[PDB]
């Protein structure tokens, strides 16, 4: 698009907002930027010339705007933003701005769990084929920072928040990996509203890739992946298959776990649709080792594995860690933080038996301990929980941080939570 001479207002002085400020300045447009936080993190990095407003949204600025660029961390339902929308003021996000500018095909990936793994895998598959690939989005690198005339393929992890404000995405291949309750603090019309945000990813996608085992991933035809069903499916040793043909024995993969094998199927389906050679795509599957904070063994010592799964910020993710988990002794499970109004009940079925202890902390600690009080301890912080469990740990035990919650009540982000866990594990283990 052409933004020359438009009154542009950006909401958010985080990573996204700073990238948008630069995007507009490079195009001869000086935006104004606001943030409801009194002392937002990006204040220091904001150029001196750019007007900024903190501590609230500025309605004088909003209602004067020709274009509002809303960071994914502000709800469109915010009264100030809904007022602007009612006035017919255009509201977009950074992913929208990116789509308007991108000059290479985009693979777009969302879902309640697995989306960083699949995004990274597709990136690895592209690299294995010698394709100049830009990987970013919700995974951490703001999409506008990917824009590159030499880029041949973009792979974007997209949150439901980012999808709400995106209207111009025409993916070469798009997927919703799964939909499980998350972000209910942002979705007062519940699961179907959350789902509706994710379903936007399929609009004008060349190929849609759905989860045959999760009907909420389906639009209302798509390529499918699944365990026993799907164009891409598993054949049990376990094999990855594409329509009945064996393509990879998963003993060649570094990743393990059935949910990671279906993640590999999703990645391969997207890579196939994007036109990458299957051979090099399969190669990438055999080399990829995983992501930080995603069921990451940070210490294995004295017959105990200490596993950082801080990236488990919802119940579905912690289920993926627990479902089929083999532990030789006792599982010491750390749960807690901001549960975002989730129902934690689905976890209860994994918490039976003589060999599970729960250490619950943060905002929703009490609600988590309530899953099975008789084997639960509640503390205020994760450090207190660690120092509590550590003396009790015996050879053969597992210590698992898979907290089923956001970290943001006590931590900067889930990476900080994971780093602190790994530090404490190395101290106490
Ligand atoms: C909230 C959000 O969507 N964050 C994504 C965003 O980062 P950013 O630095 O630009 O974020 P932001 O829009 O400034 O908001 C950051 C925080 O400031 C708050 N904020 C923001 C603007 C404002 O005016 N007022 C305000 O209070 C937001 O509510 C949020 O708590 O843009 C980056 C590049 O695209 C993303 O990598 C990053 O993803 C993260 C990891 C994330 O938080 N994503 C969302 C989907 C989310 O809620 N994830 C959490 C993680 C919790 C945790 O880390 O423990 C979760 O609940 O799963």
């Amino acid at each position: 698009a052409d933004y020359q001479g438009k009154n542009v207002v950006i909401i958010g002085l985080g990573l996204t907002g700073l990238s948008c400020v630069d995007f507009f300045l490079a195009r001869g447009v000086t935006p104004r930027v606001m943030d409801t936080r009194m002392t937002p993190p990006g204040l220091d990095k904001l150029p001196e010339a750019v007007e900024r407003h903190t501590g609230s949204l500025n309605d004088e600025w909003l209602m004067a705007a020709d274009l509002i660029v809303a960071s994914p961390g502000i709800a469109l339902a915010h009264p100030s933003l809904s007022a602007a929308a009612d006035a017919g003021i255009e509201i977009v996000g950074d992913i929208e701005l990116f789509c308007r500018e991108a000059q290479a095909p985009i693979v777009a990936i969302t879902g309640s769990n697995g989306k960083s793994t699949v995004t990274t895998l597709v990136g690895e598959m592209a690299k294995a084929a010698g394709v100049n690939v830009g990987v970013g989005g919700n995974i951490g690198l703001p999409a506008l920072m990917l824009l590159d005339d030499e880029c041949e393929l973009y792979v974007l992890e997209l949150s439901s928040f980012q999808l709400e404000t995106t209207s111009s995405l025409q993916a070469v291949a798009a997927t919703i990996l799964n939909v499980t309750e998350d972000h209910m603090d942002r979705y007062p019309f519940g699961l179907q509203q959350y789902r509706a945000a994710k379903l936007r990813i399929y609009e004008n996608a060349k190929v849609c890739v759905v989860n045959a085992d999760d009907a909420l991933t389906m639009p209302i035809r798509c390529v499918s992946f699944g365990v026993n069903m799907g164009d891409y499916h598993l054949n049990h040793e376990t094999w990855l298959r594409v329509k009945g043909e064996k393509v990879l024995n998963v003993k060649e993969m570094k990743l393990s776990g059935q949910h990671n094998y279906t993640n590999a199927l999703a990645a391969l389906a997207l890579a196939d649709a994007a036109g990458l050679p299957r051979a090099s795509s399969l190669k990438a599957l055999t080399t990829f080792t995983g992501l930080p904070h995603r069921f990451e063994v940070v210490l294995e010592h004295n017959g105990v594995r200490w596993i950082n799964d801080s990236k488990a910020t919802n119940v579905g993710s912690t289920e993926a860690a627990l479902n089929g988990l083999h532990v030789d002794g006792t599982l010491h499970l750390l749960l807690g933080g901001d549960g975002k109004s989730a129902d934690f009940s689905p976890l209860a079925r994994y918490l039976n038996g003589d060999n599970v202890r729960l250490y619950c902390f943060g905002r929703d600690g009490a609600q988590l301990a309530a899953l099975r009080p008789e084997v639960a301890e509640q503390t205020e912080t994760m450090e207190q929980a660690m120092r509590l469990l550590a003396p009790r740990v015996q050879p053969g035990d597992m210590v698992l941080l898979s907290p089923a919650c956001a970290s943001l009540d006590q931590f900067k982000n889930f990476e900080q939570r994971g780093n602190e866990f790994a530090r404490l594990a190395k101290e106490l283990g």
